């Protein structure tokens, strides 16, 4: 009882759009999903502390401090599951200076024990250009082979998370123009 | 005392095909190996059960129906190892409608404990063209790139493997044309 | 109790050169890494018990014998760093004759517990050519896609690592001609 998806991308991927979509769609046949965007029960914290003014200074702290509040953000969202079926959107790994960081270590992945961990993926190149119309959310502008390593490894942190608990690990593309059909096969896989 | 040999690759890749021509190859310098489907071993369960009339409808069944006879599956081979050395001919992660399932989860891969994992590999295209040659075990007729993503991600769950147990994980490339040379990297690994 | 940085990398890729052109550059600002490799370590406990008279016949050893040296020589490193900060340099995956064995196998990585896992890249052109180079340290000339193969694998590898423990992994390119760039990201890395 009480579903928990995990749906993961690099920035710019649209996992977020891919989300919103897929669960305004499910509310019309009576199915309700949760959104609940780990960066942000991450980022309350961190803006209590004074670590961070917005959400983009997070990946840039000391990766101590971010597993700290990784792991208070997980206990917070594990108890979010109680009470309703929720997608989570975040991270197969977060890219900061020192390195990916898995965004569910092992001891997060338990807490959670998501039952499907999505990977939204596309081209590289639609994913540049899609960072670079935003002078909203200030994201990495890196180059497009920089772009398929943190796809690269994604793939890698999410299938060890099926190896640990059993989960299945969904690729589901979100490519230009076809946003339709990735919440097409969203909406399919919660069914 | 008591080996172990798992040996994956997609479907089409001709795994089986590479155990059968090695253990009887075997067998002629009496080193004897007993070949072990695994998902025989589950489909026996399965069609008890009334789940399935075949078993090319085994891996669109509820996955967690799916852990529940693959645990199973596992306990049964483990009995069989301990009788006999056995190669598993069984698969890194299974292809399911709500992604990518690990064929051999921590509670399987630790019942198993296998000493060598052996993955099968071709190019999307050669396996392709032999799922279309086969209207006998009839196979998800998927784009190339489907089938190279699914390579890829039985790399990432096999590595994983042997990061947990300390297995090797042997690549082993099956082309056409050229299935004698696979036999001879298996054989020779198999001493 | 100190930092532990690992240092992983195909052989002729330039861990070794990497690791110690960041040491002594780091003690120009007053900051003692002590590089240790984890080769050496193993040969100390290997040349001791008769099984190798150089260092290239470790990954040509039945692959229970080494991992029952691995072990050892994780413990011996996680000494050395109650006493200083070590580097140390070691491979993601060893290629063997019977597949890749993790360098970290859970075991071994639980006793090290890196902070940092770094993967020095380049392109295999560039590593086979140093290959052929050297008629001193004797190296696999294998095709330039065998040492993708391998990169591919150490990459997996590295995640996991980095699933199970929190480690974050740090990928540096080390390009023919660009030593001093993948030493200044490293040292950049480590403050
Ligand atoms: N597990 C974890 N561990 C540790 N730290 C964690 C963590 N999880 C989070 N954090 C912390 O939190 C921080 C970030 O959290 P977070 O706030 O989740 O996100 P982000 O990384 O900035 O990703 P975005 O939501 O901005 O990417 P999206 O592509 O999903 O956005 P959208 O759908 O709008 O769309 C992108 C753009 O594309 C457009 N678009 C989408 N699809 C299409 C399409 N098909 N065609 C055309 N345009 C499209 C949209 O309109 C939009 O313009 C991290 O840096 C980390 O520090
Ligand atoms: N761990 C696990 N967890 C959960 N579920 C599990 C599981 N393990 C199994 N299952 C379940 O069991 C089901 C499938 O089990 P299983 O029957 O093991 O898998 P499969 O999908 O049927 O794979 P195939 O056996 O059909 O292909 P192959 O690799 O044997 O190729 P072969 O050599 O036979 O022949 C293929 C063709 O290619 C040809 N061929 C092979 N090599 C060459 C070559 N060099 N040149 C030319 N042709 C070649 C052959 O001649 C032949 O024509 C799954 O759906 C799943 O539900
Ligand atoms: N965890 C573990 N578990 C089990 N066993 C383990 C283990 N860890 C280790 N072992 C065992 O120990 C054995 C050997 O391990 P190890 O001792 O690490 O040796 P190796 O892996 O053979 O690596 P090398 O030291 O020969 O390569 P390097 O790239 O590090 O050399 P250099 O940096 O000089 O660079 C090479 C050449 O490239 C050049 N170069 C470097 N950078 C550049 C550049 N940017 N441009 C041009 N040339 C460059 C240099 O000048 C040089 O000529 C293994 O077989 C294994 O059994």
């Amino acid at each position: 009882k009480n579903k928990v998806v995990v749906v993961t991308g690099v920035p710019g991927v649209g996992g977020t759009t891919l989300t919103q979509k897929t669960i305004e769609k499910l509310k019309e046949e009576g199915i309700e999903y949760k959104m609940v965007n780990f960066g942000t029960v991450m980022f309350e914290v961190a803006k209590e502390e004074g670590l961070v003014e917005d959400r983009d200074q997070m990946r840039k702290l000391d990766p101590d401090t971010q597993k700290r509040i990784q792991k208070l953000a997980g206990r917070k969202i594990a108890e979010m599951a109680k009470e309703s079926n929720v997608i989570v959107d975040t991270h197969s790994t977060v890219k900061t200076p020192k390195g990916y960081l898995a965004g569910l270590p092992i001891w997060v992945l338990e807490e959670l024990n998501p039952d499907i961990i999505v990977i939204v993926e596309t081209s590289s190149d639609e994913i540049l250009m899609r960072r670079l119309g935003d002078a909203t959310r200030n994201r990495d502008i890196e180059l497009t082979s920089d772009i398929d390593e943190h796809q690269f490894m994604n793939r890698c942190a999410a299938m060890a998370y099926g190896v640990l608990t059993g989960a299945t690990v969904k690729i589901i593309k979100n490519r230009d123009g076809l946003l339709d059909k990735a919440v097409e096969e969203l909406i399919s896989v919660l069914k």
